[PDB]
């Protein structure tokens, strides 16, 4: 009950084709959630889709579909992606949901009534012929993209949130809570962002331009624009006001994001929470870019894209997940490639794990009648029971790669052990000792398989089935020696990680 874990991924643009970036962030959240459930934490893992706005509406019109029907359909790509990646989220929040819309308006009203929202007029570029505003980006050589004529500077009104007002509080809060933003380098970048005025935040757009969105409670002619809509998913899914989920999980909120949305999460979101009278989140965990094989930012035209679904299809979900968690120090820009995945797949998995299980099964049939032998003390291998205590802080400090490295180091120790003891040689004069060695290798594997479960839950369950071990496990089970019972192993079993 005291052990509570709450983790969120950003909600993604609903019509985006899911790619490596979405996959990575969601996979890391999944690992964290599965790890905490395994360690007895009452946990809630949230993910979702950002469904309102001008862009999606443009998309729906182009598709000749009703906005609601369009997002109902395209939000399915993310749900399928998560199915493919084996993501066990507890809830999938869609901003079109009434439960979300109610919270957005409720918080808008609170912040408005607290005196933090005003109607301001900030000149913009306007084309009289189109009778519409245009951002600098949409102009063609500073001219209307339609009429090829100049545009005039007109003032447009929008509602703004007094964000600058909360800058001093945010600076102080970060100073007093140094582990709030992690990795540390991102904390420093945020403090640098806060070194100067941050201005106020545009939070709405007239409905005449953006009809697809949540109207402002005090002005139906304006719709909530991005920030107060999307960001609130983190509390709306918890039935925020007085829902039990909110009272229970919000005090432990961990948000995982890509560094691409650092400012909205480290600057905007905190001031919004402060103004709304909502407690600050516990941690903002910032991931880096997954660069292409060439060390450059991933992009279709550079031709350096790595497709997680194609990789997943070829090597399987578990191998991909393991690769992403092991190879990348969370927060640090890192190049990825099929070649690096393949390397990890053939050595760490097929060899250190697969071959060892294959060898162990063959040896159990030859020297132990096809059953796990009678339990015996672990001796040098008993140390494996202390690994969970070492990985707990590594995992919670976002050092997934180090945690996986230590779990795999033990697996390598199991290999070295069996290769040094040579049960097959010991069997002649000392059959009992040969059986003792094999027991230590199977019990060691049971332990390692538990530690690795959050990364490869399916393959680790498969590994346990291959050795006749109980499939369903708990992290604490990896902390005691001698749990593998002397039972029959399946007479046949597939190679855990077949050649590709
Ligand atoms: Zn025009």
């Amino acid at each position: 009950m005291e052990k509570v874990f709450y983790v969120t991924t950003p909600i993604y643009y609903v019509n985006a084709e899911p790619h490596l970036g979405h996959a990575y962030t969601t996979v890391v959240a999944d690992f964290l959630a599965r790890w905490h459930r395994l360690d007895g934490y009452r946990t809630f893992f949230l993910t979702g889709t950002d469904e309102h706005g001008e862009t999606v509406y443009r998309a729906a019109q182009a598709a000749g579909e009703d906005p609601k029907a369009f997002v109902d359909r395209v939000s399915g790509r993310f749900k399928r992606a998560w199915d493919l990646l084996g993501i066990a989220y507890d809830d999938f929040i869609r901003t079109t949901e009434e439960r979300h819309k109610k919270v957005v308006q409720l918080v808008l009203k609170k912040v408005y009534e607290a005196g933090d929202i005003y109607y301001g007029e900030y000149e913009g570029l306007y084309c009289v012929s189109c009778e519409r505003f245009y951002t600098e980006k949409e102009l063609v050589e500073g001219l209307c993209p339609i009429h090829g004529r100049p545009v005039e500077r007109r003032k447009e009104g929008n509602y703004f949130f007094r964000m600058e007002k909360y800058r001093p509080w945010l600076q102080e809060y970060i100073q007093e809570n140094p582990d709030l933003i992690r990795p540390e380098g991102y904390r420093n970048e945020v403090l640098a962002m806060l070194a100067e005025p941050i201005g106020d935040l545009s939070i709405s757009r007239p409905k005449s331009r953006v009809p697809w969105g949540i109207p402002l409670p005090w002005d139906e002619n304006h719709v909530t624009f991005v920030w107060f809509d999307a960001l609130l998913n983190y509390v709306s899914a918890l039935d925020y006001p007085e829902g039990e989920a909110y009272r229970t999980f919000w005090p432990h909120a961990w948000h995982l994001i890509g560094k691409d949305i650092l400012k909205p999460h480290a600057v905007f979101w905190p001031t919004m929470l402060k103004a709304a009278g909502i407690p600050m989140y516990r941690h903002l965990n910032v991931g880096g870019f997954l660069l292409g094989p060439d060390g450059r930012k991933m992009s279709k035209t550079l031709g350096n894209v790595v497709d997680p679904f194609a990789l997943l299809e070829k090597y399987g979900r578990d191998a991909l997940r393991y690769y992403l968690l092991r190879e990348i120090p969370y927060g640090q820009d890192t190049p990825v490639s099929e070649e690096a995945l393949r390397t990890r797949y053939e050595a760490d998995l097929a060899d250190d794990l697969g071959n060892l299980v294959q060898r162990t099964r063959a040896m159990l049939f030859r020297f132990a009648e096809g059953r796990i032998p009678e339990p015996v003390a672990g001796e040098e291998l008993a140390e494996g029971t202390g690994l969970a205590g070492r990985l707990r802080p590594l995992v919670r400090e976002l050092k997934f790669h180090v945690a996986l490295e230590e779990a795999m180091a033990y697996v390598k120790a199991l290999n070295r052990y069996i290769n040094e003891k040579k049960p097959w040689e010991l069997f002649k004069k000392e059959p009992e000792e040969a059986r003792a060695v094999l027991y230590r290798v199977v019990e060691g594997l049971r332990i390692a398989s538990i530690l690795l479960t959050p990364a490869m839950p399916d393959k680790m369950a498969e590994l346990r089935r291959a050795l006749g071990l109980k499939e369903e496990v708990r992290l604490e089970e990896a902390e005691r020696w001698g749990l593998a019972e002397p039972r029959p192993i399946p007479e046949e079993a597939p190679v855990l990680f077949p050649k590709k």
